[PDB]
RNA sequence: AGAAGUCCAUUGAACCUUAUCAUUUAGAGGAAGGAGAAGUCGUAACAAGGUUUCCGUAGGUGAACCUGCGGAAGGAUCAUUG
C-alpha cells in the first residue's frame, strides 16, 4: 500500500523545517513548483 | 389764587428672599504628566531580538510584561496541477 499525509504548516514551522526558504525579491515572485 | 399736609394710582431707584447662567478666586489632602551628563532591578522591542511581531477583548504578575479567544502581515512563506 501506499501512506497519504496532507501536511499544513505554519510559517514559522515551514521555514524552520526548510520547507520553504527565504528567497530574493525577483524570486519570491515565482509560482510554479521546484522542477 | 393758593403753601404745608393728606388719599389712591403711575414711573420706579434701593434693599431682602429663591433659583439659574457668566467671569474670577481660597482650599487640608489626593492623584496625573513633563524636564533634568554620568542612580537601582531586570531585558520587553529592534536579527526568527533568541517564545515572530502587532490589533481588539479578558484575566494575572516588582517592572518591563505573560497568558486565553478571534483577527492582520506592517512575516521569517507572493510557490506543490503535489
Ligand atoms: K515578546
Ligand atoms: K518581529
Ligand atoms: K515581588
Ligand atoms: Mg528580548
Ligand atoms: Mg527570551
Ligand atoms: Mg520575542
Amino acid at each position: 500500500p501506499k501512506l497519504y499525509l496532507k501536511m499544513q504548516y505554519c510559517v514559522s514551522c515551514a521555514i524552520h523545517s526548510k520547507v520553504v526558504r527565504v528567497r530574493s525579491v525577483t524570486d519570491r515572485r515565482v509560482r510554479e513548483p521546484p522542477q
